[PDB]
């Protein structure tokens, strides 16, 4: 979303998303850092190629053809500089120059020392108290996004990690088409489709940037939860780690953990869908998790099997067409979890990252919602571990990921909704230890 800086009337009329770093003849005058060797503002590159019919409404949803809707200039940072007004570094590189690695290891969350899980529990909950230093998000859609008197700019500040949710729920939001018409569903810009990987991979390596910042700890790193254990309970829901169930409440998480206290943000679709307005700042609910619950459901009240981690790595194809939550012998949609691990389609299956999220049968499960459970975080590093060892594996071989007739968002080049400056999944579409600066502590079966 967009660094506060570009959330003014003068920026959003202008077009123009590129902020000054460090001026010195007056404002704008360093826009990208184009004084120093950093940068310089240019024209957006949006992917302009078809998109699946499955999506008719051309023309009514801001997301089409990202960002363009908002801005047509950006910075492009120059080496290996990196950021809104490239003032910061490339994944896995520091240092005024950009010139110094860094590698961070991402670890199974159980196996941290005491006192790093602690540090890792108090980070979260710092991130879910602090203001983001750079993002603001938007309450209203484009039409509206000046206010009522045309001058006033409908953002809101966020915290770190409800900037995390509010992004992901922006980009499974419905479209809306009018007061009085059902809002169109039918559309996801982070799942059910080739994109699905690349943007979660993007959104972890968000958090985990700001939560280096936010503790001025450069090597912070976030964890992982292997969930592919067969277990019939949430070995990570512990009050020393993401909180255990509540004795009051199954439901609710034990007033033991400091997650017990969360609010959850975006939980009034009803009003979304209905009025024409986004997700804001202002939380609501406590999180509901209620892991192994789902009675009526038994398919999803034991989580996968070790052996459905390494069946689902023996599919080769990254994704097949119709590139959607019914391909089959697709990797993508097997780790995602519409397929059973060996690749077959089943409109009934539920596996791997799909079964995680339907295992906690509560706020985990809803797609708009999700990531304000905690667990999110875990469940997604480790959904983007078997991501990092299929690239390894098979060399990183994208020629499956299609270029068009994709659904709406998936197309290889699109810009991933609504990630700012503009990111296409073939940017994240790399081994991650060579190219983004981090590598996963874990082992495979076999
Ligand atoms: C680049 O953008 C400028 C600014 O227009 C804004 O860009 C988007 C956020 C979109 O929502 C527009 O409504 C915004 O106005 C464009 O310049 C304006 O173009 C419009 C018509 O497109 C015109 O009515 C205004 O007078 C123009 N104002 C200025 C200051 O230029 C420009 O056309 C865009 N260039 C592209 C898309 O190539
Ligand atoms: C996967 O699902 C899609 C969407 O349901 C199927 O594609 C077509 O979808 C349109 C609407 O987008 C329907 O009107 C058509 O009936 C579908 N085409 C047909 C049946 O030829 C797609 O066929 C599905 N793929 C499968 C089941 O393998
Ligand atoms: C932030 O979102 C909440 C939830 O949609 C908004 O509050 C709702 O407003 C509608 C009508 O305006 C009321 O019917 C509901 O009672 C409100 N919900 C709650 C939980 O109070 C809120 O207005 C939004 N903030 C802004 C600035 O738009
Ligand atoms: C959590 O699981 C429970 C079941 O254990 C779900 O509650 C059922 O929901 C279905 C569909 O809405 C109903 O037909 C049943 O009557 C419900 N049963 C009970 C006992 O409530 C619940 O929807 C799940 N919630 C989440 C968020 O996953
Ligand atoms: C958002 O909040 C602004 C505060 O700006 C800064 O935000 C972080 C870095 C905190 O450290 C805070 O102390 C800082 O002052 C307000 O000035 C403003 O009301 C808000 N702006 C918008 C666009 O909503
Ligand atoms: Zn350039
Ligand atoms: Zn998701
Ligand atoms: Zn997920």
């Amino acid at each position: 979303q967009f660094p506060r800086q570009c959330a003014t009337v003068e920026a959003l009329r202008s077009g123009m998303c590129c902020p000054d770093l460090s001026p010195v003849s007056g404002p704008g005058t360093d826009r990208c850092g184009s004084s120093s060797g950093r940068g310089r503002c240019e024209a957006v590159t949006a992917d302009s190629r078809p998109h699946s019919p499955q999506y008719p409404h051309d023309g009514r949803d801001d997301r089409e053809v990202w960002p363009l809707r908002f801005f047509n200039r950006t910075c492009h940072c120059n080496g290996n500089f990196s950021g809104h007004n490239c003032g910061t570094c490339r994944p896995g590189w520091r240092g005024a120059a950009c010139d110094q690695r860094v590698l961070i290891v991402r670890r199974n969350l159980l196996d941290l020392s005491k006192e790093e899980k602690n540090h890792f529990v108090r980070a979260l909950d710092m991130a879910k108290r602090t203001t983001h230093p750079l993002f603001v998000i938007a309450t209203r859609r484009s039409e509206e996004i000046l206010g009522p008197d045309g001058n006033t700019p409908q953002f809101e500040n966020i915290s770190i990690y409800n900037y995390f949710v509010w992004t992901h729920y922006y980009s499974v939001k419905k479209t809306f088409l009018g007061v009085g018409q059902e809002s169109f569903g039918e559309v996801d810009f982070s799942h059910e489709g080739p994109a699905f990987l690349t943007w979660h991979r993007y959104h972890l390596l968000r958090l985990e940037k700001d939560m280096q910042e936010m503790l001025q700890e450069p090597s912070f790193s976030l964890p992982y939860w292997n969930f592919a254990t067969g277990k019939n309970v949430c070995d990570i829901c512990t009050d020393d780690l993401m909180g255990s169930r509540s004795n009051f409440d199954s439901t609710l998480i034990s007033p033991n953990s400091v997650f017990s206290q969360w609010r959850v943000v975006c939980d009034s679709l009803e009003d979304y869908d209905t009025l024409g307005t986004l997700c804001n700042s202002t939380e609501d609910g406590p999180i509901r998790r209620n892991p192994a619950g789902n009675v009526a459901r038994p398919m999803v009240q034991r989580l996968p099997e070790p052996q459905d981690v390494a069946q689902c790595l023996e599919v080769g194809l990254f994704d097949t067409p119709p590139f959607y939550s019914n391909s089959t012998n697709s990797f993508r949609n097997t780790v995602e979890g519409y397929s059973d691990p060996t690749g077959k389609y089943d409109p009934a299956v539920r596996s791997l990252h799909n079964l995680a999220h339907l295992f906690l049968n509560g706020t985990g499960g809803q797609t708009h919602l999700s990531p304000n459970d905690p667990i999110f975080v875990l469940l997604h590093t480790f959904t983007d571990a078997v991501f990092d060892e299929w690239l390894r594996r098979y060399n990183a071989d994208i020629s499956t990921f299609p270029l068009e007739n994709a659904p709406i968002g998936h197309n290889r080049q699109y810009n991933m909704v609504p990630f700012w400056p503009p990111v296409t999944n073939t940017e994240m579409f790399v081994t991650a230890p060579d190219n983004l600066g981090y590598t996963y502590e874990i082992q495979w079966p076999s």
